[PDB]
């Protein structure tokens, strides 16, 4: 069957693992549990196509930039995640986007900008900010909450459909 | 607030009204009740943006082609719906797509191809068929069921995001 190699990137603590586990294992992880590198494989049907989601859940931090080049090379689609209560993670988006373009030799990689934790009342990043950035990148913006599961399938399936029209 | 003028088009009986009512009024209509022209207005929040969905639910049939030019002129985004157990409705898609391009003076209008009734076991249109068409049109393909509500918000929000990157 068709297999989609999806990579989840973002600053440490934005909810990269929480999004993925919510998709795969249908529960919200509210535990401190930092990632090095986890792979998830799952058979799904998306718009009637049977396919495998091969998800690479990555680490945020300079520790990883080595592991990073390698895993971005083989990713077909990238979830670029920031947290809506973390302005620094929002500004860090540019850095991940540039490393991806570098390793992919591409101005246009299938990519979704994900504003996570949208359930929290204390936003420091306005949706309009993130939406303007997304439009300047030429990619969709999707807000998510791993906590309530709002936007979680949306973000992943939208990325799979981006890879399909690439 | 931002307002998105969305038009739902398709052959008669594909589930145009069922999709819209499911979105708006959270119930599946299993009654014979043909449409001439219904408008739905609803305040939503999509990816943190407060906006109004202004939905034009249209009639299928040559009766309407007059009413059709007029309403396609002002639509910003179009849901092009066929039913997965109706090959004729699938072939009719081309005709709607061409009339839209004609009235819009545009090779590229925000548009999603929607394969409806995906809950029915008796498919006569393979997902792969519809997916190839979607890629040749350069638009997303989304399968839906107004009955189970699978893919309904997906189809509408995806169209709103298409209008946003247009
Ligand atoms: N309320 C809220 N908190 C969330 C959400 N998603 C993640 N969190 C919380 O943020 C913290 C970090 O989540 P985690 O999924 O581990 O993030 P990470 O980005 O993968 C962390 P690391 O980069 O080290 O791998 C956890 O306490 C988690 O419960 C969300 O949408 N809502
Ligand atoms: N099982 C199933 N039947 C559906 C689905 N959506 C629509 N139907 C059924 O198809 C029939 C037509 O639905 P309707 O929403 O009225 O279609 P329409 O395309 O708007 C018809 P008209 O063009 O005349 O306005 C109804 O009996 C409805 O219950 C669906 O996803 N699943
Ligand atoms: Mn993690
Ligand atoms: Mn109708």
């Amino acid at each position: 069957m068709t297999e989609y190699k999806l990579v989840v990137v973002g600053a440490p603590g934005v909810g990269k693992s929480a999004l993925t586990i919510q998709l795969i294992q249908n529960h919200f992880v509210d535990e401190y549990d930092p990632t090095i590198e986890d792979s998830y494989r799952k058979q799904v049907v998306i718009d009637g196509e049977t396919c495998l989601l091969d998800i690479l859940d990555t680490a945020g931090q300079e520790e990883y930039s080595a592991m990073r080049d390698q895993y971005m090379r083989t990713g077909e689609g990238f979830l670029c995640v920031f947290a809506i209560n973390n302005t620094k993670s929002f500004e860090d988006i540019h850095q991940y986007r540039e490393q991806i373009k570098r390793v992919k030799d591409s101005d246009d990689v299938p990519m979704v900008l994900v504003g996570n934790k949208c359930d929290l009342a204390a936003r420091t990043v306005e949706s309009r900010q993130a939406q303007d950035l997304a439009r300047s990148y030429g990619i969709p913006y999707i807000e998510t909450s791993a906590k309530t599961r709002q936007g979680v399938e949306d973000a992943f399936y939208t990325l799979v459909r981006e890879i399909r029209q690439h």
